[PDB]
């Protein structure tokens, strides 16, 4: 990884998505895929996140929601259903993750996300990149061989 932002835009987010740039997907595509999404929480208070994508039919996220403890990272399992992938596919699909702090009496989630207004709810624009398993050179470390 290497710090590098492309353009300055307006976005108010508290939860640091990982990868924050784009979420790569290890193929193949002709079979069930498995992609782990890391979600870092810099804040020191509970926060609720709602996983929502444009292709909820070809995507299986679990947990599909929940709260990320303050100062911790969560690993979400995003399984991609096997479908006819095209090499000349267009950049349409998109992944939008919603995040919002949790109340002191956070009991019913369905009630929170509901009461929450679209003017306070924080979201993030992310793109899912489909990669192929066809590796070129085995990788173990970015330096030494040991371990």
């Amino acid at each position: 990884g290497s710090s590098g932002s492309s353009g300055m835009a307006k976005h108010e987010q508290i939860l640091v998505l990982d990868p924050p740039s784009d979420l790569k997907f290890k193929g193949p595509f002709t079979d069930v895929v498995t992609t782990n999404l890391k979600l870092q929480n810099p804040s020191d208070r509970k926060v609720c996140f709602k996983v929502k994508t444009t292709a909820p039919r070809r995507y299986c996220v679990r947990p599909n929601s929940g709260i990320i403890d303050p100062g911790s990272i969560v690993t979400v399992s995003v399984m991609l259903q096997p479908f006819d992938y095209d090499p000349n596919e267009k950049s349409k699909h998109k992944f939008m993750v919603q995040t919002i702090f949790a109340p002191p009496n956070i009991s019913d989630m369905e009630a929170v996300w509901k009461e929450a207004k679209p003017d306070e709810l924080m979201d993030s624009k992310l793109r899912c990149v489909f990669e192929m398993p066809n590796e070129n050179d085995k990788l173990n470390d970015s330096g030494p061989s040991s371990g």
